[PDB]
């Protein structure tokens, strides 16, 4: 009973009113990077977007589409993943200039934002525009969620190489809404998961990674879910 391939799982911390999710998108990635000749720095934000988008997605009670993009006046005007609630993802980047060998994100992009737009099959749409104050996409998103959302959320995104092939995964924690969850416990959990090793995350069976961190906790593991490339 053990294969190999991208997946995202959900879990809730019973006595803590905080849910979390771990995910790997290294395969669906190989697919999005292939065909282009993208500089390291770009293959990175994308791995970064990809994961981010994934996790956002898995957290929203919807059904339809969503695009997450990075806009601005960098050499890379554009970068965007597109995916739905069935975690089927694809994306492209948009290079138009000089790209500094070891490029930073503020450097990689303009003064742009991140746009999160959702278009659910049947109903109103949702726009989320977050500025790039913070220095990590993962950060800007947490912060967005602090401000424009008032829901504490932490993103843990690791990017790297497994078997020469680039590979990416990530983790999420976030206050369960209107259940009065004590910031504390969370900070602890966050403190706990910060320790996660890109290495572990990317090569180690999720169930184990979850154990290695949350074993001492009352966890409720929901059914997993695939993540995959689209057309």
């Amino acid at each position: 009973i053990m294969p190999q391939h991208d997946q995202l799982h959900r879990y809730l911390f019973e006595n803590f009113a905080v849910r979390g999710e771990l995910v790997t998108v290294s395969e669906t990635l190989q697919q999005i990077l292939e065909n282009h000749d993208y500089p390291q720095p770009v293959k990175n934000v994308l791995a970064e977007l990809l994961v981010a988008t994934s996790l956002l997605t898995a957290t929203l009670k919807f059904d339809g589409d969503i695009t997450v993009q990075l806009q601005g006046d960098g050499p890379m005007n554009l970068a965007v993943i597109n995916g739905n609630n069935n975690q089927q993802m694809r994306g492209v980047a948009r290079v138009q200039g000089e790209i500094p060998e070891n490029a930073d994100l503020k450097t990689l992009v303009g003064n742009g934002y991140v746009v999160i737009t959702i278009t659910p099959s049947e109903g109103e749409r949702y726009q989320g525009v977050v500025g790039l104050e913070g220095d990590t996409l993962a950060a800007d998103l947490e912060d967005y969620f602090m401000r424009s959302e008032e829901l504490p959320t932490r993103l843990f995104i690791r990017t790297g190489d497994v078997d020469g092939k680039p590979a990416a995964g990530g983790m999420l924690l976030q206050v369960m809404p209107a259940q009065n969850a004590q910031q504390d416990d969370f900070d602890h959990l966050a403190t706990l998961t910060e320790t996660i090793k890109t290495e572990e995350l990317l090569t180690l069976p999720a169930n184990e990674v979850l154990w290695r961190l949350y074993h001492e906790e009352e966890v409720t593991v929901y059914d997993p879910q695939d993540v995959e490339f689209k057309c």
